[PDB]
């Protein structure tokens, strides 16, 4: 019943297994195999679980296998080298959770320095896709959320607060995490490295304390809190130049 | 600053001039546009947006224009007819979460029919589908979030507790939504309407009142409450017989 205690030693074990029925099923089609995850940063504590990718020569290849066996859960990625460096590529608003997978690949198999490549492409994104993907995470997360909260404090229900507070300091790390270019190390650890960043939004510190502490109790503090981190993000984005564009009523 | 108050009236005035803007600007590759959210069930409220569907006669067409004039917010999707039935009809993890659009559909434009047509597209889904995305979900979020617990519960982080505990109220939500085949009327109601089912898993109702309350911050309550309701979802598969395949320790 759920995952079992591991050592680290019997998942490289699970991992080289796979390896080898990855290369007994296709053979020279594989380019690359690599471990990320916590097990790829040799951080693995006893309950976590594996996750491998693997780079395809066959163009357009997108699939995945993901089991468990009842007390262990292993998932495996197929790419081909265009798909995995365009999505490598691609800034989207949960960037600073999500392409942190790139920077600590285990290499396992590379027939042409393809885990490489990933990562100098992940590394070297231009800094007008930050900016852009800041403006839409201010427009399609965080203007969506301070609609959310100020119905709620007119008309409820007080019972979503708690879960939209999570959510609204959650979307507030990746605001910090695009700003800085920084990928957070893995989804347990988000807040607690996202308020130790300079050029806080005013009132993030303050909200993530609440989040942190588990105390989501008191709707009316945290309609405040969250009032004062909404009046911040609007002189952080100034402060930095993020300016959303206002001044067309229908832009199509 | 911030999301403006407006009447249902002024929503319905800027919907009507997008739906002008569209007729115009695409003619008669239009098929059909309806209003969806809350503003489609007429239950918006003062901080509400606004979100539209748009079907396309032109194939393979898939964009969105969302933006905000600094006081409201609207969302307008695009889709061919195969594109958007094709969606309506697949069943993923948070289905129940996200196609409760296309059972209040307001219609404001329809060529021929395609907003019922749709509707009845995504009414009539087959029951195994529903089974399927109910073993996905077991393996890919509640078995992960198993082991993120435990870990915590041996070396850590508790400040992640908090946040855990609401995204797995909100999995076992989406299960629940799942095996009763229902669409939660929004994300702010997921929770409440949640627990009123019949037929929920042990330990979930319990686990729930932490989360709607905020009473997050005593750890080794949550954790106790977290292998609870781990424990009832292995017995509810099971009496269920959702049985999630471990014979094969490489399934490929
Ligand atoms: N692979 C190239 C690229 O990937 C795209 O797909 C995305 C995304 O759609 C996909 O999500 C998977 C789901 O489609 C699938 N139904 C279930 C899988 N579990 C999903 O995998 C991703 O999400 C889980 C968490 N829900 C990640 O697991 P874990 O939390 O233990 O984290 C391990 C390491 O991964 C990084 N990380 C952490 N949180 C996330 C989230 N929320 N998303 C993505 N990465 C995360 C972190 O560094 C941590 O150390 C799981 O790792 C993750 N893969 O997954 C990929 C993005 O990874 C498209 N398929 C396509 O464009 C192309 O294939
Ligand atoms: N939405 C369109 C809809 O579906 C079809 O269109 C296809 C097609 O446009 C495209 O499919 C890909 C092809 O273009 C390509 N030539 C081969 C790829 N294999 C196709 O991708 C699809 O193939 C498999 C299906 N067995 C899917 O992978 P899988 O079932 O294992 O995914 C399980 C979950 O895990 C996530 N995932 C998948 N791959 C990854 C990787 N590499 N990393 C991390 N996570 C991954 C995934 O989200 C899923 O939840 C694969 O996902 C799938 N894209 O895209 C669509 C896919 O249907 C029809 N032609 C079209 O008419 C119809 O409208
Ligand atoms: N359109 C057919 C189909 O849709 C697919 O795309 C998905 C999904 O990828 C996409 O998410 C959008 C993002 O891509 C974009 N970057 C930001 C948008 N805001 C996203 O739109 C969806 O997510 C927001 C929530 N942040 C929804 O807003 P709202 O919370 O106010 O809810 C209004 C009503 O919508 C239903 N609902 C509630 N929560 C959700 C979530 N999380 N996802 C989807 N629907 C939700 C609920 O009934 C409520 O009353 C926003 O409405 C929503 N559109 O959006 C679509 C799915 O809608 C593919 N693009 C493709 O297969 C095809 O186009
Ligand atoms: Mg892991
Ligand atoms: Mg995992
Ligand atoms: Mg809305
Ligand atoms: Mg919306």
């Amino acid at each position: 019943n759920g995952p079992i205690i591991m050592t680290r030693e019997e998942r490289m074990k699970i991992v080289h297994e796979i390896k080898e029925r990855i290369l007994d099923k296709y053979g020279d089609d594989v380019k690359a195999i690599g471990v990320y995850g916590s097990l790829g940063r040799q951080t693995d504590g006893p309950y976590s679980d594996i996750e491998m990718m693997c780079v395809m020569s066959t163009e357009e290849a997108e699939f995945s296998h993901e089991w468990t066996t009842g007390e262990w859960k292993v998932e495996v990625n197929f790419d081909s080298e265009e798909i995995l460096l365009d999505y490598a590529s691609q800034v989207e608003s949960d960037w600073p959770l999500t392409h942190g997978q790139f920077f600590s690949i285990l290499p396992i198999y590379d027939s042409g320095g393809y885990l490489e490549k990933v990562y100098q492409t992940a590394k070297s994104v231009e800094a007008q896709k930050f900016h852009d993907a800041i403006c839409a995470l201010i427009v399609e997360e965080l203007f969506e959320y301070a609609g959310k909260w100020r119905n709620i404090r007119v008309q409820g229900p007080t019972t979503f607060l708690p879960s939209l507070t999570v959510q609204v300091a959650m979307a507030g790390a990746m605001l910090i995490g695009l700003h800085h270019r920084i990928c957070y190390t893995t989804s347990a650890s988000v807040l607690t490295e996202a308020v130790k960043q300079s050029d806080l939004p005013s009132g993030y510190d303050h909200l993530c304390q609440f989040v942190m502490s588990g105390q989501l109790s008191d709707s009316e503090k945290l309609l405040e809190s969250l009032e004062n981190f909404w009046n911040g993000i609007q002189e952080w984005t100034e402060r930095h130049g993020y300016i959303v564009d206002v001044s067309k009523r229908i832009p199509f």
